Parts: structure tokens; C-alpha cells; sequence
């Protein structure tokens, strides 16, 4: 934990040095940590709770030393791999950094959200009320964690979660073109009024246009087993009947029933054995299921996708 001679520093060198006074209380003892910075919970001046995320001073030159750790390594292996596209994980994970570093990109991003998700009846995305590259000032978001609800939640509180972050990440392209890039638990909480609350918009993934209508087609089909329309989807969208079946059935199988019982059994089945336009927005599809199988969530998947998945209807 960055002790709190250096937290007043960072926010002198980021909001000059009479910070403390926009606030009307603020607490040293962060309440959470963040990937390379730590949270504190304060009060606004105009008595707003906020969550104010500072970057620790040392981060910049950590991820810089190992993404050049990682350039070293890696050029051992282009000699070997002559055709492994190594140089390119190398950039973005170069680009990646360059993002995380500036906290004014992470607040644009959320400020698109909070605008997109303005007055939703189910989503609240916290105001960003200040940012500076080292520092993040958003409104305080008041609800059950989601990790807490994964652990020790009401059926009704599972469900309610694996519903929201569905609808979340089925959504989010048609209304702004963007998914919500990182489904892990600490994103999210579950108020009482039963909106989700979404933060962290470090990592989110444009998708111009929304899905492609190809999406939820090549799903229809696949339930209604009319192959001989479906691998010609498959094919122009980018071969056993087996293994497309297989391939698909995690996304297929809970939009056969009006409502699905993800869990952690299912998971493990659907898994075991035996093009980078879609390439994310897929990985974070695959972690949503994964999300609500750890939730152990009945979702009305079925509806949700007829109404927010192009072509499924
Ligand atoms: N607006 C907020 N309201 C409440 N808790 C918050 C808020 N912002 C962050 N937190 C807490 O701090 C944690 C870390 O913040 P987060 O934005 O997820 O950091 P990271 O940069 O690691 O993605 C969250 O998981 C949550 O516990
Ligand atoms: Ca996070
Ligand atoms: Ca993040």
C-alpha cells in the first residue's frame, strides 16, 4: 500500500497542491488496490461520495522494464517461429501500457459509457467528476460486489447479475459502438434499486457498426440445425456438423430454453474434449458466460438476444 506522505504527493503533482481542498473528507487508507494504483474512498466538496484512483509513481517504469524483459525474450524465439507474429503481441502489449498509464483515456471511455447508459433503467456508470493522467476522481458507486454475490448471493441476486452483465455486453455495441472490455468481478456491483453498476472502462473494445448480423444468423441456424444454411454463414463470416455443434454449443445451448442455469459444471463440459474484428468482442462474450457460471445464474438469454443480437431474431 502506497503510504500517505506519497498519495498527498502524486495528487499535489497531479491537482497542485491545494487538492485536499475540493474535497470535504478525505480517507488515507485506500479501500481497494488496482492494477498498478490503489483506490481511497473521499466526499466531494458538494458532498458527493467519490472514488478516487491514483497510479502508483514507480508503475510507469515497472511495465516499461518489462515489456522491454519481454522484447528481449521474445527475439530469442523469432529465429525459431520464423512465421509466429511475436513482434505484434510485443506492440500492443506496448500500446496497452502506453493506455493504462494515461488515466485521462480510461476516464473518456467512462464518460461515453455514463452518457450512452444516461438515466438506463439498469446500468449506473459512475459521473467522472476529475482526471489527470496519475489520478481519477468518479462518483462513489454504493452496492454489493459482484465477487461478493459469486461467493455468498440470493439465487434471485445471481441471476439479477448474470442478467445485467448479459444485457451489458449483448447491448453495448447497438447503443455505442463499444463493448465493455473486461468482465471480471470487481467491475461491477449490484445496487439495491437492482441496476448493476459497471466501472473500470480501462479496456474497452470498439466495434463500429455493432455486431454483424452474421453473429446471431450463424447461432439461429446452428439451434435450428439447418446446416446447409449455416457453414455458408460460417464460411463468408470468417469442417465436421461434430465440431461446429461443438464449437457453438456454449453460445447455442442456452438459447435452446427461455431460461438457461449457467454453472460451473456446464462450464467445464462445454469445454473439455475428446479475425480480430470479432476476436475480442468474442473473448469477452466466452468471460461473460464464464462470469455467470461462476454467478451459478439463470438468465433469459433467449429474450435478451432477440432483442439486442442482430439477426438471431
Ligand atoms: N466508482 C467506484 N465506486 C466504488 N468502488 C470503486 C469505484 N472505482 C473503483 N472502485 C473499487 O476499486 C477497485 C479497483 O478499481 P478499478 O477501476 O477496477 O482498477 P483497475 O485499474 O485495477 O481496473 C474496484 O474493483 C472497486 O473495488
Ligand atoms: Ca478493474
Ligand atoms: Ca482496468
Amino acid at each position: 500500500p502506497l503510504p500517505a506522505a506519497k498519495v498527498h504527493r502524486v495528487l499535489d503533482a497531479q491537482l497542485g497542491t491545494k487538492w485536499r481542498d475540493r474535497f470535504s473528507s478525505f480517507d488515507d487508507k485506500p479501500v481497494a488496490s488496482a492494477s498498478i494504483g490503489q483506490v481511497h474512498k473521499g466526499i466531494w466538496s458538494d458532498g458527493r461520495e467519490v472514488a478516487v484512483k491514483i497510479q502508483y509513481p514507480g508503475a510507469d517504469e515497472a511495465l516499461r522494464a518489462d515489456l522491454k524483459t519481454i522484447q528481449r525474450l521474445v527475439g530469442v524465439f523469432k529465429q525459431l517461429a520464423p512465421g509466429a507474429d511475436i513482434q505484434g503481441v510485443v506492440d500492443e502489449l506496448t500500446e496497452r501500457t502506453e493506455m493504462e498509464l494515461d488515466y485521462r483515456l480510461e476516464a473518456d471511455n467512462q464518460r461515453a459509457f455514463a452518457k450512452a447508459y444516461r438515466n438506463d433503467p439498469h446500468f449506473a456508470v459512475p459521473a467522472i467528476i476529475a482526471s489527470a493522467p496519475k489520478v481519477v476522481i468518479s462518483e462513489w458507486m454504493e452496492g454489493i460486489p459482484m465477487s461478493v454475490i459469486i461467493r455468498e448471493g440470493t439465487p434471485e441476486q445471481r441471476d439479477l447479475m448474470g442478467t445485467r452483465l448479459t444485457e451489458l455486453t449483448f447491448g453495448a455495441p447497438a447503443r455505442l459502438e463499444m463493448m465493455h472490455g473486461d468482465a471480471h468481478p470487481g467491475n461491477f456491483m449490484l445496487l439495491p434499486d437492482g441496476r448493476m453498476g459497471v466501472i473500470d472502462f480501462g479496456a474497452v473494445a470498439p466495434l463500429p457498426g455493432g455486431f454483424p448480423t452474421s453473429l446471431g444468423e450463424t447461432i439461429r441456424l446452428a439451434r435450428d440445425k439447418n446446416y446447409d444454411e449455416l457453414l455458408p454463414t460460417m464460411e463468408r463470416a470468417g469442417v465436421s456438423i461434430e465440431e461446429v455443434e461443438d464449437m457453438l454449443r456454449q453460445y447455442v445451448d442456452p438459447i435452446k430454453v427461455d431460461v438457461f442455469h449457467y454453472n460451473r459444471k456446464w462450464l467445464q463440459k462445454m469445454a473439455a474434449s475428446q479475425p480480430a474484428n470479432l476476436a475480442i468482442p468474442l473473448r469477452v462474450i466466452a468471460s461473460t458466460v464464464a462470469i455467470c457460471c461462476q454467478l451459478d445464474a439463470h438468465v433469459p438469454v433467449k429474450v435478451i438476444a432477440t432483442e439486442l443480437v442482430p439477426g438471431f431474431a
